[PDB]
């Protein structure tokens, strides 16, 4: 009976990621990492605005690597740990549902070499013991997501769910994450903990290999920017959404229903979105199809927002953070009013 997790999630309208922020990797071992990818320092106002528009859930991606002391303790620099807490507290201040993750650890130590399972597990666990100790007293609105797209960057199957050995490794790491949090007690005893597949991929072979913890307070996270060629810019990509590629969304979702939802396993899409390609009307329709699909079974999603819209780079930006104005109200409206 995993119903407690379902109840908790049902409280979310739709979520929002604080992209390219605490996840950013410049600035070395300092709080300036937050601004190293060109975003402004996150404020209470920014989070209020997100929550006010109707994203009552927020994902705070964070990359810890440069802020860790040497192994085996991997002590999180106190300055970084406290700023992370300040950002989570912005959301706590507004009664929001929250996901804290580890993020681009994949650039550093989180390289999915099955031969190196213990070292990987131990580091994940050492980080999450400290994070869990820091957020012990936070209520059940705050959730943890153990890893972000854990994979072997540069590998042939980096973005297609990796290899079998790799996926066994992901099970080991998911277990280590859960074990290390639960062992800290307090509100972490029953905190929703969000595990993931290899790369957060949702292809049948990836899901088929996913071990499901018997811990009843978990959810499974996936990323689906589906279809890739609509949402991303690339050779073969398109900007028109007429419905003809909805089967791509549908088909993938049937796998998630088969392996997760229909077995009573909570699922969350902790990232999705569509890069802006001067095509408001199409995104709006894609949203109807994409999110409407998720809505059939009460599945929630969090939208990736890197605050990039006019500039160059992947144009997932929605909230203009400096102006506290949305870059595109029509796209936003479709997301917040999806129900
Ligand atoms: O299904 C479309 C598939 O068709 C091929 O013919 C095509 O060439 C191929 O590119 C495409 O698969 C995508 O490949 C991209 C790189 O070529 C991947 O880009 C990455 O997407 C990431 C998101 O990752 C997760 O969600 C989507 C899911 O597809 C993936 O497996 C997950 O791990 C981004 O974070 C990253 O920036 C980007 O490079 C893309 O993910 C593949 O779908
Ligand atoms: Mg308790």
């Amino acid at each position: 009976d995993r119903s407690r997790v379902f109840d908790i999630l049902s409280n979310i309208n739709i979520g929002w990621n604080l992209g390219n922020t605490l996840d950013a990797t410049g600035g070395g071992n300092s709080v300036n990492a937050e601004t190293s990818w060109g975003n402004p320092k996150t404020t209470q106002e920014i989070v209020d605005t997100v929550n006010d528009r109707g994203f009552n859930a927020i994902r705070i991606p964070v990359t810890f690597a440069n802020h860790l002391g040497p192994a085996p303790e991997y002590t999180i620099s106190a300055d970084w740990l406290a700023r992370v807490k300040e950002v989570v507290d912005y959301a706590v201040n507004d009664g929001m549902y929250i996901i804290l993750d580890t993020h681009h650890e994949t650039n550093y130590w989180l390289k999915t070499d099955p031969n190196n399972e213990a070292a990987l597990c131990e580091e994940l666990a050492a980080i999450w013991k400290q994070l869990a100790e820091a957020f012990k007293d936070y209520d059940e609105k705050l959730m943890f997501e153990g890893m972000n797209e854990p994979r072997m960057a540069g590998s042939a199957k980096e973005w297609s769910g990796g290899t079998p050995a790799e996926r066994k490794l992901i099970n080991a790491m998911n277990k280590a994450f859960i074990d290390a949090v639960r062992a800290t007690g307090g509100n972490n005893a029953d905190r929703v903990l969000i595990i993931c597949t290899y790369g957060h991929n949702s292809d049948e072979p990836t899901l088929k290999d996913l071990e499901i913890p018997s811990d009843p307070n978990i959810a499974v996270a996936l990323h689906t920017y589906t279809p890739y060629f609509f949402t991303y810019v690339a050779d073969g990509s398109y900007s028109v959404w007429n419905g003809s590629k909805k089967n791509d969304i549908t088909w993938q979702y049937n796998n998630i229903k088969k392996y997760l939802i229909d077995k009573g396993i909570p699922v969350v899409i902790t990232e999705t979105g569509a890069q802006f390609k001067e095509n408001t009307e199409d995104i709006v329709r894609w949203i109807g199809d994409y999110v409407g699909t998720l809505d059939q079974d009460g599945v929630k999603c969090f939208i990736w927002d890197n605050n990039i819209y006019h500039g160059n780079g992947e144009k997932f930006g929605l909230l203009n953070r400096s102006l506290l104005k949305w870059y595109n109200d029509d796209i936003v409206d479709a997301y917040v009013n999806h129900a």
